[PDB]
């Protein structure tokens, strides 16, 4: 039938017109709602960097570790909590005391640290670049406190946990991130590639579009893909990895957050650093890194990141905006306990720069 | 005929079916947009408050009204804002401070409620053991009385705290009680006025009584509504204080010495006034600054933010 049809049609052509009409409604509350979450991240970005920048650019926590059941007597010294930031240590045979921003006792929990951590994954993903990084002597807690254990993983598996559930939620602001990893060695001033199994030979090289950014020749950089792809790199990163003690180890996510509708970008490292042990018997970098810190917080005029491999490849983490965790663990024991005081005397130099 | 619009039925089929599709996606999109926005808000507002609390005891607050339905004819000054909490002004005839940096600067279309929504965390800071001071300031004709009592159709902050402020107490009875005196006084020249002699208060619309009592039973507009809500709790010590001041314009000596108290606060001289010892605050105080959008208030508003800007010192 034909007068069928042309009613079909004719209804059709009503309908057709109330759905048009209808989306270029709900379009143009999207335009809106839009640009309104976009202003709105703008503005909770800049309030989280005031809170990070309240709390402090740069700040230090001391970790003392429980003792281990193994030697269930080694002689710990006198340990004592004048405060939730101030401690001090006695030996048993002046007086040794030291300010932080927070002390963590024996009985911390992993979890205790990662707080004083996720805020500044944000921060990563808000285009600003992190440090954090492990200090101290051996035996002190530095890869317990960074890696960590399987029945209580640390930093970086939270870290990685959090960036992920993270990711998720920005796609809902229009934000697509991708993340770069990187994991490296560094030994008797000479990087290796804990992705690779090759030797080969890598210099920190200027970038191509920012010369305060870095570049490294001949790496592994792994675009992950998702959790599974990281969880795999980890894991091989960890098995090519007393050499051991003298290393740095240094974990690099490189947070790239494109928005296209809007075409903006965000970019922000996480540097996260097992460093070598304090002990005096490194001899380059570690002293380096420690001059260049303390430099940073006398605001200096030149700063020497290219005396050492390790301050040259952080370089870009560690002026002006970045932001900096510095973890110094610590053994309660007796026959540690100069040592321990070389370690808190770092917390003391920091906070002698104010 | 038959084939040509039988082609047109399929044609238009797809377009119907194609364009509900997209109908469809938009609705979803706009859903999670709205929600995402929502969250994202909440957050700002939480870092929004930290930032407060961690740089110090004293938050201040500019609102500007709109026009009243019986002010189309007058004339505006010109209004520039640059951010959430920045705002200038010029005179419309083309030396010093013109624009002005607060915790918050409210457009003349900023709701009752997002006023209040600012200031809900300081309620709450009562309970947990410290006194508050919630002020309005502003030359007569700005906002002052508005903004803290409000109007029966749109309730201000004074009567808002109430209703969170209950809210609040039945969490905390959960083994927790609260007695809860008031208090209502007002201050024309030094004299020490009442309004009602405080009266321990033990329902939610008890309060709603007594705040329509003094409401009435207060009054020209050149005197300050104080109003003490102290609160004690036992398994928590503190209190709400609460005012609407006097007009800031020229001649009300109070203000004037209100002003030279709190350069002494802030730089851390009493009470030579009235008000100034009554309100002896460990207490975070919030101050309003009510302005008229108009030219003829200009020197007027002028002389608000100048003041709002030194006590951010
Ligand atoms: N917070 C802690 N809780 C329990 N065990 C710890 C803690 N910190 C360190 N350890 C243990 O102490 C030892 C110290 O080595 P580790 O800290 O992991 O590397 P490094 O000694 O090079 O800093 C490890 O065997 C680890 O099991
Ligand atoms: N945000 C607002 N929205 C609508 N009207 C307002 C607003 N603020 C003040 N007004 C009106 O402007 C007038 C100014 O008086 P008001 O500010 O309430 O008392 P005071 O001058 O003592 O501060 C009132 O009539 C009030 O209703
Ligand atoms: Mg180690
Ligand atoms: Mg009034």
């Amino acid at each position: 039938m034909h007068a069928a049809l042309s009613t079909e049609v004719v209804h059709l052509r009503q309908r057709t017109e109330e759905l048009l009409r209808c989306n270029e409604q709900q379009a143009a509350e999207l335009e809106t709602c839009k640009e309104q979450l976009f202003q709105s991240n703008m503005e909770r970005k800049e309030l989280h960097n005031t809170v990070m920048d309240l709390r402090g650019n740069i700040r230090v926590f001391c970790r003392i570790r429980p003792p281990l059941e193994s030697e269930e007597n080694r002689m710990c010294c006198t340990w004592t909590y004048h405060d939730e930031s101030t401690v001090e240590l006695q030996s048993i045979d002046g007086q040794q005391i030291f300010s932080f921003d927070q002390v963590f006792h024996p009985l911390s929990s992993q979890s205790d640290i990662f707080e004083m951590v996720s805020p500044l994954i944000q921060s990563a993903l808000d285009g600003y670049n992190i440090c954090i990084f492990a200090y101290g002597q051996t035996g002190s807690g530095k890869t317990y406190t960074m890696d960590g254990v399987p029945e209580s993983v640390g930093v970086i598996p939270r870290t990685v946990d959090l960036l992920f559930d993270s990711i998720r939620g920005y796609r809902n602001l229009g934000w697509e991130y991708e993340i770069k990893a990187t994991f490296l060695e560094i030994y008797n001033e000479v990087l290796y590639d804990l992705l690779s199994n090759e030797q080969k030979d890598m210099e920190i090289r200027m970038a191509k579009n920012n010369k305060n950014d870095i570049y490294v020749s001949n790496i592994t950089e792994e675009t992950v893909l998702d959790p599974n792809h990281l969880r795999h790199l980890m894991h091989t990163a960890k098995m090519n990895r007393e050499r051991s003690s003298r290393s740095h180890a240094v974990t690099k996510l490189e947070l790239i957050g494109r928005h296209a509708e809007k075409q903006e970008i965000s970019v922000g490292s996480i540097n996260l650093v097992d460093l070598a042990g304090s002990e005096s018997p490194i001899n380059r970098s570690l002293s380096e890194l420690t001059n260049v810190i303390l430099a940073l917080l006398q605001k200096q005029d030149h700063i020497p990141y290219r005396n050492s491999k390790l301050t040259h490849l952080l370089m870009p983490s560690l002026g002006g905006n970045s932001k900096t965790l510095m973890f110094i663990n610590v053994s309660p024991f007796q026959d540690c306990f100069q040592e321990s005081v070389k370690s808190l005397r770092f917390a003391a130099s920091v906070n002698s720069c104010k």
